[PDB]
């Protein structure tokens, strides 16, 4: 399956990723986290963060804006389809009353 | 001082990098932020996370084992030179008798 060194350094890895998750979990309940994010990343890194967040909100606002536009699309031509059997189902006299205030 | 491009520039980093903390902040308190940092880092950013946190135990301890050292040869030093005043200062008697259980 697997080396017994490839499974050491996945297991460190983890234990090391996992550290850091409880690192800044703690710091943020102590009000540090602005000096440990300092220590841990560039300027450069939290410039790419604070893009990168930027753009999930873009792809959102956009996936988001696109999905009301499909749905009102869709509303609207299922508005078509049900007007169109409901009038059908109409009793002549609704009918031609609606005839009527046309004409 | 500074056009107002930069400004808005350097304005706009800001707030997105207070966004960024925030939604980390939020995703704590809610048990998503295994999930967001999936979301924000690939693989390799938070291996290297992993491994910058293990840097900084090993420099931290490593300062605090030269610490820990610096102070024992400090203490080491100060007790013979307070052991050597200490003797100018003991009364003959106690000299006397001191010397007898050398001698």
């Amino acid at each position: 399956q697997q080396s017994p060194y490839s499974a050491a350094m996945a297991e460190q890895r983890h234990q090391e990723w996992l550290r850091f998750v409880d690192l800044l979990k703690n710091a943020y309940q102590n009000d540090l986290h602005l000096p440990l994010l300092n220590l841990m990343l560039t300027p450069d890194e939290r410039e790419a963060l604070g893009t990168r967040v930027r753009i999930v909100e873009e792809l959102l606002r956009g996936e988001m804006s696109q999905r009301e536009l499909k749905n009102e699309l869709g509303a609207g031509i299922a508005t078509i389809t049900r007007g169109s059997n409901s009038l059908k189902a109409a009793p002549v006299e609704l009918r031609q009353w609606l005839e009527e205030v046309l004409l």
